[PDB]
């Protein structure tokens, strides 16, 4: 095991992600941000706060339950606003095959119909398996196959951090 | 109307892009192009042939009838070969919003479960409105949403031609 990135790394690459989903969205009036996987929704939320702060407006958090690793199936959702015409931004913790993205994308396109759809990850760590590409990145993480990157974030887990493992 | 690459604009880009299926996958050795849309389906012929004539070897096509958006709906597929485990490239003849390839890759996600799935286009006009990009690109088009961009080829239009249109 190895820690890839700090408590303070990830509260970096938060604040930069919720000042670049705020300069490109204007000021993220009427987007939705949306976690998929448990870490994700966490994220989601963190995000939420820090561009609320900022812009003196709440943003609406959502939420799928997926079983992440086309396997990962979507058990369930909850998006507390009618979702359709409106601007989502799915948050992910870990972008590797995009198999889950997908399976979360699917969904959205299924539960309502959103004008467009973007995504922001934590990390990207790469071997994706499909097309599918993150439009907000906190960390770029070059690793090999066989290797495992997991986020721990506080909410959940003991501390704040992200760890690569090999095997 | 207006004509943004005639004929040898095309042939160029797709010498281009067979090259470069070629140089990063292996020489297309076990993968298999799958054509979407009308023209995305005679443009992987058109791949499939060129990187033939450079391999001596041929390559699978297959082809995914589904209509461009404005959800596109799958009418259906024509593999000719198990995709399961096997590297599939989906070629599309202009990339817009994504929502056709977002149809398309979900079908090749049940017809059989390649280990991979890449995305060729030999137009991206850009507006994506999924986090859906190109793996390989033709030639990039810069347009405003109004703006529509179309390919003929002469196996079912007058001529090998793309052209842009305003609204």
């Amino acid at each position: 095991k190895a820690v890839i990135l700090d408590e303070q790394a990830i509260r970096r690459a938060l604040t930069r992600i919720a000042h670049e989903m705020i300069e490109r969205n204007k000021g993220m009036n009427n987007c939705i941000l949306v976690g998929i996987k448990t870490r994700g929704i966490y994220l989601a939320k963190r995000l939420a706060e820090r561009i609320e702060q900022i812009e003196g407006n709440p943003v609406t958090v959502g939420e799928i339950d997926i079983t992440l690793y086309d396997e990962p199936l979507v058990k369930g959702a909850d998006i507390p606003v009618d979702i359709t015409d409106q601007k989502v931004i799915l948050v992910d913790d870990v972008l590797y095959t995009g198999r889950t993205v997908r399976a979360g994308m699917d969904a959205l396109v299924d539960v309502g119909r959103p004008s467009s759809i973007q995504l922001a990850v934590l990390v990207d760590r790469g071997h994706r398996e499909l097309p599918i590409r993150a439009d907000y990145i906190g960390k770029n993480i070059p690793t090999s196959k066989s290797e495992k990157v997991m986020v721990q974030l506080d909410e959940v887990d003991q501390n704040d951090l992200v760890a690569i493992y090999e095997n």
